[PDB]
């Protein structure tokens, strides 16, 4: 892969671009691709990532998901989300 053209269901979830966005909807299907928290380049919401690799501090995980630690309380408010599939 080298650049992670595939950055989500089995990593975390990043935002890239639509030529990312499309390989994985051509490959996958929209619906995960959209789903545990890729991006067609605009990022999720205000929402940041922790340790910036391991999970993303949202407000609240999914119904496919688990609240991660260590990093919640440092970015002090977010959930540090980590989908379940990864």
């Amino acid at each position: 892969w080298a650049q992670a053209l595939l950055p989500i269901w089995t990593y975390t979830q990043l935002t890239v671009s639509a030529p990312l966005f499309a390989a994985l909807v051509a490959a996958y299907g929209i619906y995960a691709v959209t789903r545990y928290g890729i991006k067609k380049a605009r990022t999720r919401n205000d929402s940041h990532q922790c340790a910036n690799n391991r999970g993303w501090c949202r407000k609240s995980c999914f119904g496919h998901e688990y609240i991660d630690w260590y990093y919640t309380d440092v970015c002090g408010s977010f959930y540090c989300c980590r989908p379940r599939n990864l």
